Formats: structure tokens, sequence, C-alpha cells
């Protein structure tokens, strides 16, 4: 409260560490589909079905342009990715297995990074 801090944990390297992150899901080989926006024009449903559109590169220019105001609005953009995967795709089709791996791939940085 007024004039009564809580300890300061570190949040110096959380820019670099988040895009260290980014960068290894960027590369994963099940990142093809997460890559860049859905195509709203040529993808029936998706438009009116998934309310918030999220995908890598508008993560990495948000990150690349201050737009992240601590290291747990980069988190729920990243999970974003994959509930709306979740929502549009069948866990067993290619899409859904990539978005559940990549899930897994990133809480694993996560934890390991921050926790
Ligand atoms: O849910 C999706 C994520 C990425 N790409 C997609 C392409 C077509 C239909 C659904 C998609």
């Amino acid at each position: 409260s007024m004039s009564v801090k809580k300890p300061k944990r570190d949040d110096s390297k959380d820019l670099a560490l988040c895009s260290m992150i980014l960068t290894e899901m960027e590369t994963h080989e099940d990142a093809w589909p997460f890559l860049l926006p859905v195509n709203l024009k040529l993808v029936p449903g998706y438009k009116k079905v998934i309310k918030k559109p999220m995908d890598f590169s508008t993560i990495r220019e948000k990150l690349s342009s201050g737009q992240y105001p601590n290291l747990e609005t980069f988190a729920l953009d990243v999970r974003l990715v994959f509930d709306n995967c979740e929502t549009f795709n069948e866990d067993d089709s290619d899409i859904g297995r990539a978005g559940h791996n990549m899930r897994k791939y990133f809480e694993k940085k996560w934890t390991d990074t921050f926790k």
C-alpha cells in the first residue's frame, strides 16, 4: 500500500528473454500455422468465431514496438494463439496437434526462464 513496497523483482532482462523465447517458437518446425495472421478473407468462419486473432508475427511487432507493458501481457498473447487454435481445430488434426505441441514447448521455456 501507500509507502509500503514489496521487494522488487528484477525485470531488466524481461524484454530480451521474451524475445529469445519468441525466436525459439518462431523456429520450431511445428510453428508454421502460427507465423502469420490467419487470412480472414480465405478462411470461412474464422472472423466471426475467433474474436481476438493473434499470431507470432503480430506478437513480434508488438514486442519490438513497446506494446507489452510487462512479461505477463506477452504471455497472454502467446497463450491466445494456442487458445484460438484449440477453439477452431480438432485435437486430431495437423494444426490441432501443432498447437498442443507449441503450447507445451512455450510453457516449459516460460517456467524455466522466469520461475
Ligand atoms: O486455426 C488456424 C491456425 C492457423 N492457420 C489456419 C489456417 C486455416 C484454418 C485454421 C487455421
